[PDB]
């Protein structure tokens, strides 16, 4: 994503969280980490690892409500859709 979800603000670089598989500021990411060290900044998920990325390695999704489930590969966020969204219904 762009704008942090926690913070709103332009996210620099990609903080992706596991196994949420989510993204944020990898800045603001990891001040949640040192803070909790297992929550997601909006998921409040057990936040296994948080690692950067580029603004072109994950691919987001963008069928329905607020359906964020970025992947790594076009077939894991193509999986996604089938899997969770089914052609919306
Ligand atoms: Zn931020
Ligand atoms: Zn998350
Ligand atoms: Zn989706």
């Amino acid at each position: 994503v762009h704008f942090c979800d926690k913070c709103g603000l332009p996210i620099k670089v990609y903080g992706r969280m596991i196994p949420c598989k989510h993204v944020f500021c990898y800045d603001c990411a990891i001040l949640h980490e040192k803070k909790g060290d297992k929550m997601c900044p909006g998921c409040s998920d057990p936040v296994q690892r948080i690692e950067q990325c580029t603004r072109g390695s994950l691919f987001m999704c963008s069928i329905v409500q607020g359906c964020k489930r970025t992947y790594l590969s076009q077939r894991d966020l193509q999986a996604h859709i089938n899997h969770r969204h089914m052609r919306a219904g």
